[PDB]
């Protein structure tokens, strides 16, 4: 049903810039899921995982 199941489903970003801040984006090496497919940010981005920007597909949850 969910994009992964219960992982970091976009826009459940990994960070704000720092850990404690409510998120704002995914940084270099930080992964996320977007409709089955798993992606990782190349540098810094908050677009749509897979829509170029700074994304790179690492796999798929489901």
């Amino acid at each position: 049903m969910g994009d992964c199941a219960n992982a970091n489903v976009y826009p459940n970003w990994v960070s704000k810039d720092w850990a404690g801040g409510q998120p704002t984006h995914n940084e270099a090496g930080q992964s996320i899921v977007y409709k089955g497919n798993l992606y990782t940010a190349n540098w810094y981005t908050a677009s749509v995982p897979g829509s170029d920007s700074s994304w790179t597909q690492v796999g798929s949850c489901n």
